[PDB]
């Protein structure tokens, strides 16, 4: 679906345009090897021409495979990734792991098979190749045609970058749209902010603080940030589409009056993950219920909605009494200091009302008031049936502890506490934060579930593309196959010969 001069929009600046990037990017390993995927694309083409860098790219990836193996095949995959790489005479042989560490890697074999067996070979591999294989790469092509992909990344996005379609969507500032990129034709969702509403309203402070959370989170299972500029008559959030409807609509309209104990398992486990991506930066949700669980095309789900967010500095609480009746934690009902307790609270009330088909605290027919459900979170003891397995129950009452000082994934562990409990014993997170597990409900894709002053803050918005999701953009749109394409028999490109521009 790009444009039919895509290939002109997206067109490599000659490498003299980019010394202004060259000086100031940081040459961190992980960061342009690894964290951005455009980096680390050319990294690996980088070690895939000298021949020996190319046995540590090949020797990284089986380990990728073996983290994610089942139980049961990781003795199989163990021996085969030993008779390969780790044995000295073999044609694809790394030596820098040391002759030591490979004799050591034979004995945790011998004792049961651990999907963390070549995690120390694999530290071993990277902190080698941090060295010498990256400054030779920061020098080699690859990185200036890597400076090239930055030059395109930073540059302006505006309206007419994208191409607005219709869709649903009409929240507390304004209505979505879905945005089409015109260079690559990845789908989006524009999320518009309308300008008048916002200055009269103070809402400069959330709205920004909304998308300084949004850009700072890449979590397969929360809703990215990948553009963020401004029109002529509002304010657009480009974020991750999902056109699979919400949960709460397959809780009650879909399915049964719930989902299944395993069903909700597995959009219980996504959403823990999706919290701690959260929790790594520090930033509570606050604002969990089911309407707020977006489904993918694919049957995966995503927290989306987090305008009701905010980033607790480490070692600080929060006070604010927000949220929605029936969601609120009793810390946040009573307005006190808390920090990210809120969210397993709500983590329970999702897993709960999957199972049963209700809320914990309000029944699917009770007519109650907005304070006899407050009543009940602070007072009254919810109560589970026959849906519930032992380990469902417990998960649910460990999430819904009153107490936010002995709720579960409320200590210093954090979301590892909740992974372990065993109402989780049979999930592999490990494969689920890959994908490699299955969703249990596939949605059918033809289905449809002014003044000076504020000019200061309108340009901290405006920031444009986001780093991560735009060079993901590209990749899996095929523009960056199409577009990194080199001399032959490895020669300097026009694009990156200064010779002759
Ligand atoms: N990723 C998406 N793809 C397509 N449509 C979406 C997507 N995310 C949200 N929408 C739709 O666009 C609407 C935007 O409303 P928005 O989420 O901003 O506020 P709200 O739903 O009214 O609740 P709140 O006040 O807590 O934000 C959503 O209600 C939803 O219907
Ligand atoms: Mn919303």
């Amino acid at each position: 679906g790009k444009s039919k001069k895509w290939k002109e929009i997206l067109k490599f600046p000659h490498i003299s345009q980019c010394e202004d990037l060259r000086r100031t990017i940081d040459r961190d390993y992980c960061s342009l090897c690894d964290k951005q995927p455009i980096g680390r694309l050319l990294f690996r083409q980088f070690c895939e021409t000298r021949p020996g860098l190319e046995c540590y790219i090949q020797f990284l990836d089986s380990v990728a495979e073996y983290e994610v193996t089942p139980d049961e095949k990781l003795g199989e995959k163990g021996k085969e990734i030993m008779t390969k790489y780790l044995t000295p005479k073999s044609p694809v042989f790394i030596a820098q792991v040391g002759q030591d560490l490979v004799s050591q890697t034979e004995e945790k074999l011998l004792q049961k098979p651990c999907k963390e067996l070549f995690s120390a070979c694999a530290q071993s591999v990277h902190e080698y190749l941090r060295g010498e294989p990256f400054h030779e790469y920061l020098d080699s092509m690859f990185f200036d045609r890597f400076l090239q992909w930055k030059w395109l990344e930073r540059q302006p996005v505006t309206k007419n970058t994208f191409r607005q379609y219709r869709v649903l969507g009409k929240g507390g500032f304004g209505e979505v749209c879905a945005c089409q990129v015109r260079a690559t034709g990845k789908m989006y969702a524009c999320k518009r902010l309308e300008k008048k509403r916002i200055k009269k309203r103070k809402g400069e402070s959330m709205a920004l603080n909304e998308k300084q959370i949004l850009e700072k989170v890449n979590s397969q299972f929360v809703v990215n940030l990948a553009y963020a500029y401004e029109t002529k008559d509002a304010l657009c959030l480009v974020l991750t589409i999902m056109n699979g409807g919400d949960l709460k609509f397959h809780i009650y309209n879909m399915g049964n009056p719930g989902f299944e104990e395993e069903r909700a398992l597995f959009y219980a486990a996504e959403i823990l993950c999706g919290l701690e991506d959260l929790h790594r930066e520090n930033t509570v949700y606050r604002n969990l219920k089911p309407e707020n669980i977006l489904l993918d095309d694919y049957g995966h789900i995503r927290i989306s909605d987090l305008g009701l967010a905010v980033k607790i500095p480490e070692g600080d609480l929060i006070r604010g009494r927000v949220g929605t009746v029936g969601y609120m934690a009793p810390e946040v009902l009573n307005n006190q200091r808390y920090g990210l307790s809120p969210d397993y609270w709500g983590l329970g009330c999702l897993i709960y009302e999957m199972i049963e088909g209700q809320s914990p605290f309000r029944g699917r027919k009770e007519k109650v008031k907005r304070e006899e459900v407050d009543r009940r979170v602070l007072e009254t003891e919810e109560v589970y049936s026959h849906k519930f397995s032992e380990e469902a129950k417990s998960i649910c009452k460990m999430l819904l502890t009153k107490d936010a000082k002995q709720r579960l994934g409320c200590q210093e562990e954090g979301a590892a506490e909740v992974k372990r409990h065993p109402f989780f014993r049979n999930m592999n997170f490990k494969r689920l934060e890959a994908g490699m597990l299955d969703p249990p409900f596939v949605p059918d894709p033809r289905a449809v579930y002014l003044d000076h002053t504020d000019d200061d803050f309108y340009s901290k918005f405006s920031t444009g593309s986001v780093s991560i999701p735009w060079q993901n953009e590209m990749i899996e749109t095929e523009c960056f196959k199409e577009l990194n394409v080199f001399g032959p028999n490895g020669t300097l490109p026009p694009d990156l010969n200064r010779n002759h521009p």
